[PDB]
């Protein structure tokens, strides 16, 4: 009789696309993690404050809105909109402004306070009684006005720091204050990492008369003061300076950079747990990449892609007479047998071993190549507040696209050096069982062997375990 | 005798570039498409101003320049430079302006006006003699001055509006304008998509001695008003707001973002029709990609690439005793012969069409890929106006080089799948023919088969259209 | 007896990394050189003024600080730091001045000058006995004031240029030169490649009280006079335009874009001699690439990488009973054995050349096509000085990373390329030796030939030089 060895005939599953040929393959598999319908947050504490403070009111320490100064954060918070008004003065702020104080409420990361140091520069700050409510502020108003200074500081954490006026809208009060005459125009300036400048003028000249018609007014009705903010940066090891005259005011705090809370947008779903969220659901445990828009995440979470791709998990399907495969039903992905199905079949579970460790082991390679790429496009040492503030009204980020890019490169690179690695496996398997059977039988050149003798299910079973001997079956002859 | 199965000898034509090596291959082609010496504009209306009109003419509706209101707007117009005068008051504008007016003023979308809104929320606009022949214009001026207001209104389209003051350069006119004092410094700002603002003081004062010394002057020497615009963007969903102060001016336009027209720089001939042009000639008909160094063209064309390269459009020449190639003349790609010349040599249709095919498919799969590369790289709510607009002055477009890199590396991934194709179908005619002919006869592992018997010039050709047969030829023996 | 053709084993070397798998070779080297300890300065000129001079005092020509207007410049130069104070008046500078001060002081083209232009425009400059020591500056004081103008000039150079003011700290000097009020407000601006503009007014008032307070004192402390200066940037062919009022300053010297000079921070060591060195040490003569952090080098320097990379030197291992390799030692890469070690085993030198060449070859086109990409990203009309100061205090280049993901991407595709040139030279040598031999003999399918008759060690050498005869060996027969 004759033996051969292959593969086991399987279904086709799909096709996956290598470097230079489709593939079809009896199983297949995502790379990437698919966004689930709600937000799993069971373990976790939920902040919600919409009903009574705003994203300003933070900043300023208001009488029950102190996110940024709690001693635990939780990483799920909410807030009432930009222009919620205070209790204490009315205020304005710049796009700028707006657009880092998005985000700077929230952060998870531990601020820096520096009002002491102004406190003891500078002598005890302005007072007003607009403003009991508020504590996180300094109004620098020296007894000789305007006196012009420079407040020089070493930062202490990379971050934003809000700055600018507190002006009244009467020009008594503005006079009073200031030192100056309305008809000047005067200017705060910041410079730390990047430069940052602001303009007052009298109530009744530009832009104060601006400031003045679109400014948020405060709860009260009585309130005449206008706090008027911008934003400057602040690198960890270098100095920051900004020019302060009469009346001028400064937030006392560094908002230091890192990761920030995330507004759930959909359901939130306690008794469940996850370590991956994002606003619009959580990602399933153990995913190397992650569907995602964007890099803001809490918890423990992987690089996110813009779509999925196809990876290959099971084996080419290389057959349509002999063409690679065994019609007979086996527990493997590999097989001996004599054209007689049903015991005279037997699988060999070294190959199938030997294939499923070469699929895991290109996955993990692949997936370190990606992570190494993401690391390059995005730096080590990153946060996701200094990103998502930099990119700010912008929606659409091309490093992402990049990525993407790659990691769809990637994932075809992968699919050929499996197939290739899997095709090595098997010539290896067929050289060694040439060399084990021995040289007085021809070989067909299709994995078939054709004996010089008959070969019983005994002799097939016998020589998938590699105990094959030739002495007890040479007699007879046939061809 | 023996027969065998192989490619036409054609002479080489060229070499093209795989993934692991260089393919000398009988035909190639180009993926793109190259500029004409002409502008083919059969069929289209061509508008030419420049010996009437100016660029800032036309915003401002003068007498006989209206491109931007016409119903039908042609894809090609000419008009004077941005330093050419009108019939009006002088003007000055910013460097973003002019930036932004090279590209607004033919635009071939439709407009939206908004100067009924201005009209019914603040009054009558303000009236100057000077201003005759000028039409689209608002000039704010209240009964009490300065009074500052601030505008906000929702926009209807995409697009940029042209803002800033109209003023005269005598201090009496200054004063009775504006209100103020000659000494002091106000503002106009603009709140869109971005931020813009420009600054303006008495007519002795900085900076407004700088815009009377670098105004355009017009045609009338008598008049004296000037005209200063700066540009802001508008996106179409949200609301945009300017501030307002008596004697500041808005253009009541949003000129919509979209196509606009090509001005010609070459011979321009009619009697000839094309449907993708660019302002140094037309493309032919029905190209895959053209050789272009913008984005900017009119009609309807594909994506630009800024060189060409070559892709395979006939077969590898894997010949140097049979070596694959037939000496006989054949009408086809395939043939069988039995080392007979002249009418044993018969050629097979069935492979020539399955290459063909197979080169089609793979051409089409690939111009599939670079659209959904470009359409990454850009976004899919693109325009034209927006896109040169945000360029300005620079003439290098990185993402052009990206996308041509990207089709590079396509153009040798189709040639290393086009050549891994046609070898998979010889592969398979091969052994189709193998199987049909017999056991009996043997194989030299080239292509060649040894029959028994001899094969005469009709054995050849029964061989070719599949209806061989052995019974007929069994007689005779020889090796 | 039988023969067999094949590679000489050696040791394995390492590991290289093909498209599709990794390949074992017997040598590798690196694509790009390593940087020294020291920079080797044989032959070359070091400035060295640190002691005497800063940055802004060559600038302005100060005595004994003349690095700028130097016939022949070294390539290595080091100066006081920027906060260092002159002789002349007191300074004050912006951020991007700064930043730009930084390598404009330094560059190694030759400036240009229109300080005469300026004279005969606006007359003599004025004059200032606290700036005896200093040279190259022009102070515009018309008799009449303010008087403002508008300078333009066709520039000769694409480069940056010094502008600004120089003012007393006093009301009375101030009132006296600019002829202003203090009260007022008033600008310089700058239109050139892009628009520069920088404010002044009163002692008293803002800004200039910030700029009295900010500024750098100088060595005499009776000056009064400081000069505050802002930089704009000017194209070789276009016009720039600098609005001018009385008390306004400008350096009368465009500092063209090039190379610019390094500052040595390792050892500098004499006797030794290179053509390449950055600021942390030399290169190695005739590298293809350097691992270097910026584009900033000395010298004539190839493109620079951030990481080095493994190409192959030798030959892939393709062994472990015959298995392609040869036991016996020969001087070469391919030889000719019959299992007889010592002298029945000849090499031949055409093979081992080929793969040479092949190696060679294969090098040089992927250097070739490394150039085209650089050049591509970086653009062919480049100056060290305008990318390093378009870059700022930004330390991470974004096109550095991407060459050198390209650079990697290439590595893997000529270990590629050059092992399948390898396999085309092996299998022509094995199928030329087939063709020589004759076939009378059987080929097992391995690169081992056994002939019908005995062959001696001279048969086997006889066959390496292919002046084998047939005749001379028909005698005895064996299988
Ligand atoms: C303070 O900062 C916050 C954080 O920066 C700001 O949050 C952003 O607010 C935006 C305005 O509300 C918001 O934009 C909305 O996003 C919604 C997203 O939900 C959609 O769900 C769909 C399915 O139901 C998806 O089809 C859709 O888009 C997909 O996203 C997938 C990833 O999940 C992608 O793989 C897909 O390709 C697909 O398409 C993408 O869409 C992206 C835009 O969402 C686009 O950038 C990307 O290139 C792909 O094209 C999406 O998932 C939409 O339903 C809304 O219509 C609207 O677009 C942002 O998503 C918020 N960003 C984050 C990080 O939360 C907040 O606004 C700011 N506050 C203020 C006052 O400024
Ligand atoms: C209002 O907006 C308009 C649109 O934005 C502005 O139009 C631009 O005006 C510029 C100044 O007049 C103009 O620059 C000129 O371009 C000419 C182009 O013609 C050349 O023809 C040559 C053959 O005869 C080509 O060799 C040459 O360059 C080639 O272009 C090929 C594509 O056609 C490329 O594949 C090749 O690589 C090759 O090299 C490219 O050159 C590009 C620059 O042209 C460069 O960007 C690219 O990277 C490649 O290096 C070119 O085709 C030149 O002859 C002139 O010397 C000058 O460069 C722009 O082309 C205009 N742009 C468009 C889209 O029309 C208009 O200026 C503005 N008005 C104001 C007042 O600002
Ligand atoms: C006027 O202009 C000058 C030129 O623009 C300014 O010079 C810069 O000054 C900076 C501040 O002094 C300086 O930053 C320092 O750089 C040093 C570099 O020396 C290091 O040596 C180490 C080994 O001993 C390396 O490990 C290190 O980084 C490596 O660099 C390799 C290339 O040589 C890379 O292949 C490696 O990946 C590795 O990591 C890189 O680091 C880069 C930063 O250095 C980073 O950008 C890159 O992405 C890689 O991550 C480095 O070689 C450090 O020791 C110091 O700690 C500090 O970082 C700049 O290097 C100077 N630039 C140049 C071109 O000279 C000057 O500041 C300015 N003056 C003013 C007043 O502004
Ligand atoms: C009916 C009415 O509003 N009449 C006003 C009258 O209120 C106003 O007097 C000012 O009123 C405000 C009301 O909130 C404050 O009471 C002002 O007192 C203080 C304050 O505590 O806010 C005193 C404080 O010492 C001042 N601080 C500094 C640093 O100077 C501030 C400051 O002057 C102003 O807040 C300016 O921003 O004010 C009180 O003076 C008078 C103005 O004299 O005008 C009537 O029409
Ligand atoms: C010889 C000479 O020029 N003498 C001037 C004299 O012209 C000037 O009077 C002004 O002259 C201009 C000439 O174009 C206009 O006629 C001015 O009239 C108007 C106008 O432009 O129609 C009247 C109109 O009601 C005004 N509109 C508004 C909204 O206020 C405008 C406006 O005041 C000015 O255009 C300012 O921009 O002017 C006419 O007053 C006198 C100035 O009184 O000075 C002589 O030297
Ligand atoms: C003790 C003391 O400082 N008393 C000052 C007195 O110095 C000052 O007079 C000015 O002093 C400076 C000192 O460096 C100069 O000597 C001034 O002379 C000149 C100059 O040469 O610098 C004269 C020159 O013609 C002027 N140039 C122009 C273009 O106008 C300049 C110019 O006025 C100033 O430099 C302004 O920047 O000054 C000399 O006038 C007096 C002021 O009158 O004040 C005392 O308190
Ligand atoms: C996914 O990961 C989460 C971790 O956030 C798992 O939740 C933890 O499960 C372990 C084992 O049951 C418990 O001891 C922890 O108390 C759980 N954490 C919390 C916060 O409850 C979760 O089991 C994982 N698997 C899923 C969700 O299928
Ligand atoms: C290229 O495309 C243009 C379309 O712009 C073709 O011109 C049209 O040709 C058809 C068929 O002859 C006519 O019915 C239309 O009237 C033509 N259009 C115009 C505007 O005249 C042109 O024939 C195509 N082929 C070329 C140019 O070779
Ligand atoms: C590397 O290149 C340098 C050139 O910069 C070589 O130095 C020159 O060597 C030649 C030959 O000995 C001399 O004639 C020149 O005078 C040298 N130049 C200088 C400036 O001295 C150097 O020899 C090369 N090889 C190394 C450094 O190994
Ligand atoms: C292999 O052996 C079987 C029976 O022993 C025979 O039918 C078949 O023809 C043989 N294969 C070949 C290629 O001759
Ligand atoms: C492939 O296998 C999966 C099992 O994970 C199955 O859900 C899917 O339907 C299969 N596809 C086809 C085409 O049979
Ligand atoms: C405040 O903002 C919210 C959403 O940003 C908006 O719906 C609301 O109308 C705003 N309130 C006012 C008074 O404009
Ligand atoms: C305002 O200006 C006048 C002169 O214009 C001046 O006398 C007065 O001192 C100025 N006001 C202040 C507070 O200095
Ligand atoms: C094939 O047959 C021809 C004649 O029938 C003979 O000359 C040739 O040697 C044969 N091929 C081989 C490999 O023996
Ligand atoms: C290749 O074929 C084209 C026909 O389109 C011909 O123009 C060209 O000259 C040929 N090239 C060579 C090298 O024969
Ligand atoms: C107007 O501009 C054109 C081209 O932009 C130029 O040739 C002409 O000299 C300019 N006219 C004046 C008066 O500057
Ligand atoms: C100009 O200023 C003076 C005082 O400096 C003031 O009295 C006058 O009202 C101002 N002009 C206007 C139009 O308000
Ligand atoms: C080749 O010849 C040797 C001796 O001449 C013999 O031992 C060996 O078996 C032969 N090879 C084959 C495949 O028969
Ligand atoms: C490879 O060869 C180099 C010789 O250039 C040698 O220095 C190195 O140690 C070798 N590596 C191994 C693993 O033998
Ligand atoms: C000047 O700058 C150097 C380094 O930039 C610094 O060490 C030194 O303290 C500075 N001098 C002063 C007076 O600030
Ligand atoms: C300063 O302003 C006053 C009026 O405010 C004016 O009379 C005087 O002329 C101004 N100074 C100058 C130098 O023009």
């Amino acid at each position: 009789n004759q033996i051969c060895i292959g593969k086991a005939i399987k279904p086709i599953n799909g096709t996956v696309e290598t470097v230079s040929r489709m593939a079809k393959v009896t199983g297949m598999k995502k790379v990437g993690g698919e966004r689930m319908q709600k937000i799993c947050a069971k373990g976790e504490q939920i902040h919600d404050s919409s009903s009574a403070c705003g994203i300003v009111s933070h900043h300023l320490k208001q009488e029950g809105c102190d996110f940024p100064f709690l001693l635990n954060k939780p990483k799920f918070a909410t807030t009432g909109p930009m222009n919620t008004s205070t209790t204490g003065f009315n205020f304005y702020l710049t796009e700028k402004a707006k657009s880092w104080m998005n985000i700077t409420w929230r952060v998870l990361g531990e601020n820096k306070d520096f009002g002491d140091n102004l406190v003891e520069k500078y002598g005890e700050s302005g007072a007003t009684s607009e403003g009991a409510t508020l504590k996180n502020y300094y109004w620098y108003v020296p007894t000789a006005k305007p006196g012009p200074v420079v407040y020089e500081k070493l930062a202490e954490c990379t971050g934003t720091i809000y700055y600018g006026a507190l002006l009244s809208d009467a020009e008594a009060g503005y006079i009073a204050v200031t030192g100056r005459n309305v008809t000047e125009r005067w200017d705060v300036r910041f410079t730390g990492s990047s430069e940052s400048s602001i303009s007052f003028s009298g109530p009744k000249q530009s832009p104060m008369e601006e400031y003045i018609i679109k400014s948020v007014r405060s709860s009260v009705d009585t309130v005449r003061n206008i706090i008027i903010l911008d934003s400057g940066r602040v690198k960890k090891g270098e100095t920051f300076s900004i020019s302060l005259s009469s009346g001028a005011v400064v937030i006392p705090t560094i908002f230091c950079d890192g990761d920030f809370a995330v507004t759930p947008q959909v359901q939130i779903d306690k008794d469940c747990a996850s370590d991956c969220h994002s606003a619009y659901g959580s990602f399933p445990n153990g995913s190397s990449f992650i569907i995602h828009h964007s890099v803001h995440t809490v918890g423990s979470c992987p690089p996110s892609i813009l779509r999925n791709f196809d990876v290959i998990d099971g084996y080419e399907a290389t057959w349509e007479f002999f063409t690679g495969g065994i019609q007979g039903a086996i527990d493997g992905w590999y097989g001996v047998t004599n054209h007689d199905t049903g015991k005279g079949t037997a699988a060999d579970q070294t190959s199938t071993q030997k294939a499923v460790e070469a699929i895991t082991n290109k996955l993990n390679e692949a997936i370190e190549n990606g992570n190494q790429r993401y690391n390059q496009l995005y730096g080590l040492a990153r946060t996701q507040a200094e990103l998502l503030g930099n990119l700010g009204k912008e929606v659409n980020d091309l490093r992402l696209e990049t990525f993407t890019e790659f990691i769809r490169l990637e994932t075809i690179l992968v699919n050929t050096r499996i197939i290739e690695e899997h095709q090595a496996i098997g010539s290896k398997k067929k050289e060694e069982v040439k060399r084990l059977l021995g040289p007085n039988a021809l070989d067909l050149g299709n994995g078939c062997f054709n004996l010089t003798h008959t070969c019983d299910s005994n002799c097939v079973n016998s020589i998938s375990r590699g105990t094959y001997t030739r002495e007890n079956y040479i007699h007879n002859v046939t061809l």
